[PDB]
């Protein structure tokens, strides 16, 4: 909703967002790491 939230966006290599600043905080979780620079957050794989 609010966010880009999913691997389809970003994909870690745009110009001036592709330093994420949480490389382990996802997998530490088990969860999907996005890259928005500092804005970076994960989530869940999903299903349906």
């Amino acid at each position: 909703g609010v966010h880009k939230m999913a691997k389809n966006e970003f994909q870690c290599m745009a110009n001036m967002d592709m330093l994420g600043n949480c490389e382990k905080h996802c997998q530490t979780s088990g969860e999907k790491g996005y890259c928005h620079g500092t804005k970076c957050k994960c989530g869940t794989p999903l299903s349906y």
